[PDB]
Formats: structure tokens, sequence, C-alpha cells
């Protein structure tokens, strides 16, 4: 209610410690807080973490209470909801231990609770499909800045992290500072007066792109004809942690007939966005689907492999891969997409049937889900709608950057692993590119061998932190 004034007490934090490394990190706790004044899913809280340092006078890592950066990560996957993180939660999902790092390194952690496509609220009523996941981070966000000072850490250093449907989190968060598309659902919130422009990005797997991840998708792996993917089992743990299992099947002669047509739509889509090299030069696809951008998709493959193969990682793990003395020299590509297998069905994201995790993320409180493509509308096999354009638009990273803008944070770090398949290779390297061409920083890579998932490079990642922060 309004009797929630959204002021951080210091007052609050508490004295914990965790072991990193094996060795103690010591760090005060504030958790439970109601970020904004109308709240309508009791997941909307967040947590504060603050290196213990800070509340006696002293530094970490070059970083005093006043000047250190302020990491905002998120547990979302799935679109699903992403409840406030903690160092001490073992729960699912959770990364309890890129806090502890976090804190080690000296950063102040603000850990927020994201509703997502399944939240409903007191009364049953479905609260949490687009755009609620970026409205809370941009809520969490604004609760941050307009607490400058009052909480540790500098409100100015805010980096976004989040992995899969969280790295589009992350992503989003940092394309979309300040939109006027968001401020009536921040309005009706009662989020903190204040701005929701970011410092930095990081990003793991961004799953963004979404309305042209179908084209992407298939513009890969057509021509790759059996799909290799999970789906849960039964089973109570005390972690709450999902339990999968493999699931695996072939393209119906309907499925691989739409594949061709997705895929040559991709080369239409991809030569409209007018990605150029370094050298300026446009990154272009054919009729068929070669060319220029195919040649940088492969080329970042290569620079994965050099990089393992120059740490005695045995590259032959996957096919394809030419090595002369000790140079990675070409990449059949074709075969290296054979052997990692493709994980999804056609199509990919928008399914037909309106059961994919995004067609639910799209759905509102009259539909549980809708399509987001015209391709699907066009082909559904049940009764539905598609989502509002705006609202397609208003989630994607990629809307905000057809600029050089001063709303758009500065810095960014993707990665991608060089065997995850949940989308296209196309799609984070779209994003990666469209920032450099628009003068951002961009720090990307497809790293060898790394599966769905993220966090699990935090050395560099908090290296790049502290080049931009010290
Ligand atoms: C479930 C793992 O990661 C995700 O966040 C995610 C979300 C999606 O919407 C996907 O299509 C996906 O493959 C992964």
């Amino acid at each position: 209610s309004m009797s929630n004034r959204l002021i951080f007490d210091a007052d609050w934090l508490v004295p914990e410690q965790v072991q990193v490394a094996g060795q103690a990190i010591q760090y005060y706790a504030a958790r439970n807080i109601q970020y904004v004044q109308h709240p309508v899913a009791a997941i909307q809280v967040l947590n504060v973490f603050v290196p213990a340092a800070y509340l006696h006078g002293s530094s970490v890592n070059g970083y005093q209470r006043a000047t250190a950066p302020i990491l905002m990560p998120n547990t979302v996957g799935g679109y699903l909801p992403g409840p406030a993180d903690d160092p001490q939660r073992v729960t699912w999902p959770t990364n309890a231990g890129t806090i502890q790092q976090a804190l080690k390194r000296g950063y102040v952690v603000v850990a927020a609770g994201i509703r997502g496509r399944t939240t409903v609220d007191k009364s049953g009523q479905r609260v949490g499909q687009a755009p609620a996941f970026i409205v809370d981070m941009k809520a969490a966000i604004r609760y941050v800045k307009y607490n400058q000072g009052r909480l540790p850490g500098d409100a100015n250093r805010i980096i976004t992290n989040g992995t899969a449907a969280g790295g589009a989190t992350s992503a989003l968060a940092g394309a979309s500072g300040n939109s006027a598309y968001f401020e009536p659902a921040l309005t009706a919130l009662g989020a903190a007066p204040a701005t929701d422009d970011i410092f930095a990005v990081s990003a793991y797997c961004p799953i963004h792109n979404l309305e042209h991840a179908d084209m992407a998708y298939e513009w890969q792996f057509n021509g790759i004809n059996d799909w290799h993917r999970y789906q849960p089992v039964a089973g109570t743990t005390k972690n709450g942690r999902p339990k999968f299992e493999p699931v695996s099947g072939q393209l119906t002669v309907e499925e691989q007939a739409l594949s061709l047509a997705l895929k040559a739509q991709f080369s239409t889509y991809l030569n409209q966005l007018k990605l150029t090299a370094s050298d300026g030069t446009h990154l272009t696809l054919n009729e068929a689907g070669m060319g220029s951008f195919r040649d940088v998709v492969r080329q970042l493959l290569i620079s994965s492999a050099q990089t393992a193969f120059d740490q005695g990682t045995d590259i032959h793990k996957y096919a394809g891969f030419v090595v002369t003395g000790n140079q990675v020299t070409d990449l059949d590509l074709s075969a290296y997409l054979k052997s990692l297998t493709r994980m999804k069905a056609v199509p990919a994201f928008d399914q037909l049937d309106l059961t994919s995790p995004e067609n639910n993320l799209f759905g509102d409180a009259t539909a549980k889900a809708k399509h987001f493509t015209a391709l699907a509308q066009t082909r559904s096999t049940v009764t539905a709608q598609l989502a509002d354009a705006e609202l397609i638009q208003a989630i994607n990273p990629l809307s905000y950057l057809t600029t050089t803008s001063s709303q758009v944070a500065k810095h960014w770090r993707i990665r991608h692993g060089a065997a995850d398949r949940d989308t296209s290779f196309a799609i984070p390297i779209i994003l990666a590119i469209m920032l450099e061409n628009h003068g951002y920083g961009i720090d990307f890579a497809l790293p060898w061998d790394i599966p769905h998932s993220g966090d699990y490079d935090l050395g560099d990642l908090f290296s790049w932190i502290d080049g931009l922060c010290q």
C-alpha cells in the first residue's frame, strides 16, 4: 500500500557468512523487501546483500560502500517466475554460488523476485505473462536507484545478469532504459519514482527476438531431421529441482516442408537488418542461406574451437573442424551442426498448437497462450489469436538498438555456448553485431562445448566488470 514508502534502511542489514573457495566471506543481508507499493504477487520482493566491509568503512577489491558495483541477477528461466535469490538458497532455481562469488569480489547484490507466465494472484487469475517479467525487473531497478546512497553500492553502476529467458531479461533491461511503453504498468504497481536505465549488461544465452527465432532455427537446422531434447519425470527431492528425461523424435514430412520455408524467409529477415562487419561490408545471405553472415557464424565457432584447442581440448568431439598444424583453419558448419544435433521441432518457438513456453508467455488474462508470428497464426492447429504487435516489439531487446542511444547501457557482455541448441547461434550473433554497429561496447563469444547454461565463467565476467568499474 501507500504506507510502503519504498525507503531502504541500512538498519535492516544483519550479519551472515558463507564459504567461498574455502574461506569465509562475511556479508550483511536484508530480505523480503516489497519493492512496489501495489504488488499483485507474493514473488515481488527483493533481497539485498552487502560485503561486510561496507558497513565498517572499509574496502573490497578496490571498492567502497559508495562505489561498489550493484549486481542485479535474476533467476528467470523458461519465462517462468524467478524467486528472489540468496547466497544461502539451495532451492531451485538459484544462482546462489554466483552471489557468493560476487560478494567476495566486492559487489553489492540486489536479487529481485520476478513474476512469470505461471504466476497467479490471490484469486487464481494469471498476472505474470508478458510484459510482467521486464516490468518487475524495471521496478526493482527503480527501487535501487530511488534508494541511491541509502542502499550500499553505486546506483550508477547497476549490472544485470541472467541466463536464457533470464538473459533476455537482463538484455531487455539494458536495451529499454526509461522506455515510455512500460510507464503505465509501473505506475499501476506503484514503483519507485526513479529511472531504470542501467550501466552494463551480462547475458548468458539470451532467449530473445522470439518472433524471428523460428526462422533462425530452421536456417540453422534444416536438413537435420531427428531432434533430441528433454521432458520431466516424476520425483520428489529436497532441492525442488525438476528432474528430466530425454525424449527424441523425427520431423514429419509436413514439418520438413515448413522448415524449408522458414529457412528461406530467414535470408530476407537477416538482410533487411542491414548488419555490417567491422570493415563496414553488409552481412548478407543469398536465397539458399549462404553468404557473408553465414561465414561470420562459422568464424565464431572456429574462434571457439581455437581457444579450446590451445587448452589441449580435443575439438574433434564434434565433426567438421579442419586442423592444419596447430591452427583450426576451417569448419564444415553443416557437419558440426549434424554432430551437435537438433533440439527443437518445427516451429521451434511459436508452436502451432500453442504448447511452447513462449506461446504461454504471450497469453493474457483471457487466453492462456497466443501466437506471435504470422506463419504460426496462419497454420494454427488450434483456435488462437496473435499477441499485440507493440507487446512483441516491446520485449525484444533489438527494437531499441536501431540507434546510438543515451538510454541503452553502454557496456555488454554476451555468451552463448557452442553446444547450446536452445536457439540458433544467429540469434545472439545478431544482438552482438547490432550492438557493435551502433557503437555500444560488446564482449561476445561462443564458449567451446558449453551447453544451455550460464555463470560458468565468473572469473572472466568479474574481470570484465572490474575493468569497467575500478
Ligand atoms: C528452460 C531453460 O532456459 C530458458 O529460459 C528457456 C526459455 C525459453 O523460452 C526457451 O524456448 C528455451 O529453450 C529455454
